[PDB]
């Protein structure tokens, strides 16, 4: 996997990726604008990076996001296509850093950086089962 | 609002706040570990800041998150309580800047910054309509 390499991931925003659907638990969001939530944008960016790195994982490995630093500069109603471009910035062993950017066909909607760490899935699942109450 | 005031927001993590629940349309997330997703943590941080702001908004006003820059350094299985601490850093016109941090009762799980912009809901929803298919 090579620094500078780019991957693109397209996603038509459905009605259920708006703010109120990120936290249906949250009365404070029930009447927010019907626009693509930041937490969902972040998840879409992760998804792009995950798709890009999948062919480069050893069997039984996965990854986790360890940082996200982005802007969200324009609003996207359901129906538009969000294209995330993920560009690999560095690979320090287990740690991968990506420049992520997104646009919805009308506006650039946000960009920034996302870091991931390759993990061993079965090791990880064991050590998370223990801080489980 | 007063700069430097901290607001807490407590949330018991249910089973359905994992990354596979963030994007069920994402087969590529199928075998991810059952831990609190970064996108959900981002939404929880916004939610804390929204609660902090809501008594201080005028009628007709809302807010949107315009940037988020946070680490996500520890994993949280369902059942633990994530406490977000949101501290107001500054109010500059319609821009409110926040220092955000989250802990799951055991570990610090992430920290950084978040920015929001006060919006006139009707004027905003009108601009959104203009780019709705």
């Amino acid at each position: 996997m090579r620094v500078g390499e780019r991957f693109t991931h397209d996603f038509v925003v459905p009605p259920h990726k708006t703010v109120r659907h990120l936290y249906p638990e949250s009365p404070e969001f029930a009447e927010f604008p019907e626009v693509f939530a930041t937490g969902f944008m972040v998840g879409l960016m992760e998804w792009a990076c995950v798709r890009a790195m999948a062919p480069y994982l050893e069997p039984g490995e996965g990854s986790l996001g360890t940082a996200i630093c982005v802007t969200h500069t324009a609003a996207t109603p359901p129906g538009l296509t969000v294209t995330v471009t993920a560009e690999l910035r560095s690979v320090e062993g287990r740690r991968l850093s990506w420049r992520v950017s997104a646009h919805d066909g009308v506006d650039e909607i946000g960009s920034g950086t996302h870091e991931r760490a390759v993990i061993h899935l079965e090791k990880f699942n064991a050590k998370v089962r223990q801080k489980t109450p």
